[PDB]
């Protein structure tokens, strides 16, 4: 325990200043300044383009935004408590305000390419009762909540959650794009992506300043898990085909992104999966 | 627990429409006031420091020095507490905008303490009166907050009792340098910060209201006046505001004044009856 930096109960300076871990203060600095509110992302030209959309195009839209909507207490509770390093903290405390800004984003968004109060009901029955969000409920236990839980397990389960469940979403939602569609969904879209991406880069660095980093082999348990099912979501249960995506092709950029945490990890890779996707 | 404020009954999936525009209302109030610390240009108040008197020095530094000490704290109470156990998205909103706006704070009174205190007489000498305030403000809020046997309802009382009434005096106490027209910086900020502190007592008031087990007037006046003491025993005793040219009996009026207007705010009666004494406490951006 005392025996980590991060946690070491001796981290947390007097008040603050002057800045010991430049590194870690400079990510807060970046959230810092991409600080953004829902109010900012204009729907104005939305409906237009949603309605040119066909029905099995509106239903993949209409739920993913669903299960996003459903996702949101790891960063308001574990690590905004455990780290002591104040600059981390200040970081964490951002995460914070950040994710409920992604929650109001998508209630937006639902609620304006979804009218009808009972068609929103009708939606998030079906939701709450799939998989994807009890598999991704059931892996936070076996790697999160669990006492055998070392600190190392919850900084990479923590970089797979805002790196690698969801991104294939991200990309569905960038693959639209490509088609033009929708800019005010594409547009939050590349904010919350870069947002989740920054997250992701800041588990790793958090990572890279522990003395005790669980092993390459439970590491990759933890990652190519989550990829199962960020896999099986995207390919058999809400099919990006249904947008005219490659369900193969999804399979490949998920093995993409992950390779590329492991490596950013310090690992090496082990899926060996070129990035299928030109954006 | 047949609390509204407690109770997973508290939304699921679609926040919209609002169900406490209340509450919501507070959220964008607190989204609108949004700074950072680099926007407090500090540059004219070194030469401003230098001029000043051994005692006024004195005074200011260990203020600086206690409220750097406790803002970072004042966040282990709402992100393990009030920004959890309550359910009410609209106020777990609030809570969170709350946590980042304090860290601004704690990171501007570093830049402070760290412009005017040229070496380390600050991390060696200056703190280590972390002095019975620091103390009595610990045992303060361990026994009506951090102890299991306090419920929910004290627990958002105590909470704005640190927010509306443990620094109010210091506040005060910089709104008088701002009088005498001495350090700019410094009381550009304390503006600022008071803004929110000020937004974030009347928002533990609004959660206070929407309570449905609200304690006793004789519950929620034991833990008020048991910071008016500590707040007190501070300012007149500790550091004497007299170090900056404040009249104590005065400072122990204004914030008795507070301590009322926070009772009244928490729907209850005054038990001082105490005038502002302070005429300069009628500002702007607030
Ligand atoms: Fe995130
Ligand atoms: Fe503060
Ligand atoms: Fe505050």
């Amino acid at each position: 325990s005392n025996e980590e930096p991060l946690l070491r109960k001796s981290s947390r300076r007097f008040v603050i200043f002057p800045i010991q871990y430049p590194d870690i203060w400079k990510m807060y600095k970046q959230a810092q300044a991409s600080f953004w509110t829902a109010e900012e992302v204009d729907l104005s030209k939305d409906l237009p383009h949603w309605n040119k959309l066909k029905a099995d195009e509106k239903y993949f839209i209409s739920h993913i935004l669903a299960f996003f909507a459903a996702s949101d207490e790891n960063l308001v509770e574990r690590f905004s408590q455990e780290v002591q390093v104040p600059e981390a903290r200040c970081f964490y405390g951002f995460q914070i305000l950040i994710e409920n800004v992604h929650s109001e984003m998508y209630s937006l968004l639902i609620d304006t390419y979804i009218r009808d109060p009972k068609k929103r009901e009708f939606l998030f029955n079906a939701i709450e009762t799939m998989p994807y969000v009890k598999k991704k409920a059931d892996w936070a236990l076996r790697w999160i909540a669990d006492r055998k839980s070392t600190f190392g397990e919850r900084v990479v389960a923590f970089a797979a959650v805002e790196g690698v469940f969801f991104s294939g979403s991200f990309a569905a939602i960038f693959w639209l794009k490509k088609r033009g569609l929708m800019p005010g969904l594409t547009f939050s879209n590349e904010l919350i992506s870069r947002d989740e991406g920054l997250h992701c880069d800041f588990a790793c660095l958090m990572f890279q300043y522990l003395v005790n980093k669980p092993s390459e082999e439970r590491v990759r348990e933890i990652i190519v898990d989550a990829v199962k099912i960020e896999q099986e979501f995207l390919t058999e249960a809400l099919p990006v085909g249904l947008i005219g995506m490659n369900c193969i092709l999804m399979k490949q950029y998920i093995e993409f992104v992950a390779d590329r945490l492991l490596v950013e990890l310090g690992f090496s890779k082990v899926f060996q999966a070129e990035n299928p996707f030109d954006f």
